[PDB]
């Protein structure tokens, strides 16, 4: 595919990339085109993010994931053609409506779990999962994105990445990520859906790091009991003891948690999501 094939429309967002809403003229398909300046990627020292983003997304084929449909270049630019998620970031919705009812919390948590199971199945660790990175398409189904910081396992691995609010303990104290590290993030995300704020809150990132390793957070009073129960089984310092990790026997037990007991798992992507709170 060539640049000339697209209208480059509204700039959807702008650090070392600009994401534009593009329309392929002949098919009228919309894509989110990520535009990168080769030279600026070099000077900011972000080539690893780009190559890694490409490698990982090229392995993904699942409804709950943004897909990499095409890549092209010209003399000064790199163009990534991605799935366009028209409804933007999960984060926007939590800020907008405050916190989700249990029906919505349950459904979206289910889709994220379903997504993680697939990702981890292919031996990939996201490492930076968060509401900003969980997008909603036109059908209001999730589409995860931002794989630049991901890791392909050969287990565990070594790297220095994350977002303070969702970073797992093991990343901070062993400088190593595993699949269970994503389950920690999931725990933080469920909490935030229900409470309307992330669980670990402090004066700065280092202080946030301290909360995390201290397991220092609180459930407000209105927290759905079964969700509280699930969150406690995910926010566990010992990475080998989180619900859904390999030592805990995997996703079977995670999906069997009472919080999910009503969920119809196999065709989540084909169900009309619940009206958002
Ligand atoms: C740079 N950003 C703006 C705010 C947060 C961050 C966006 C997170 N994000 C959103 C992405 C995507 C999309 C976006 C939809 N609305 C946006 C607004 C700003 C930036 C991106 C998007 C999308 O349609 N498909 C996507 O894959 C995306 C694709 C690759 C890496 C990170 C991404
Ligand atoms: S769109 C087709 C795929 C492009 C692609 O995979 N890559 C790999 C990452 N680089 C690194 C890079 C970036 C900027 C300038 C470069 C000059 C020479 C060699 C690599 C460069 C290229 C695009
Ligand atoms: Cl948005
Ligand atoms: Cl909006």
């Amino acid at each position: 595919k060539r640049p000339e094939d697209f209208k480059f429309g509204k700039i959807l967002g702008e650090s070392f990339s600009t994401v534009v809403l593009a329309r392929e003229l002949a098919t009228s398909r919309e894509y989110a085109i990520k535009i990168l300046e080769k030279r600026h990627i070099i000077k900011e020292n972000k080539v690893p993010y780009v190559t890694r983003e490409r490698d990982v997304m090229s392995r993904l084929d699942h409804p709950f994931f943004v897909k990499l449909y095409f890549c092209f270049q010209d003399d000064e630019k790199l163009y990534f053609g991605l799935s366009y998620a028209k409804n933007g970031e999960l984060l926007k919705y939590i800020r907008k409506i405050g916190s989700f009812d249990e029906t919505c919390t349950r459904f979206y948590t289910a889709e994220i779990v379903s997504a993680l199971e697939y990702l981890h199945g292919k031996g990939i660790i996201h490492r930076d999962l968060k509401p900003e990175n969980i997008l909603l398409n036109e059908d209001m189904h999730i589409q995860i994105t931002d794989f630049g910081t991901a890791k392909v396992l050969s287990a565990r691995a070594n790297s220095f990445v994350g977002t303070a609010q969702y970073v797992s303990p093991e990343l901070l104290t062993e400088k190593s990520a595993c699949k269970s590290s994503d389950l920690w993030a999931l725990g933080c995300i469920i909490y935030q859906l229900v409470a309307g704020l992330p669980p670990f809150r402090a004066g700065n990132e280092y202080l946030i790091f301290q909360k995390i390793i201290k397991l220092e957070y609180d459930f407000p009073e209105k927290f759905f009991p079964k969700a509280r129960d699930l969150v406690e089984k995910l926010l566990v310092l010992d990475a080998t003891k989180r619900l859904g990790c390999e030592e805990m026997e995997g996703y079977g037990p995670l999906k069997a948690h009472p919080f999910f007991e009503s969920v119809t798992w196999e065709n989540l992507h084909q169900q009309t999501p619940p009206k958002l709170t």
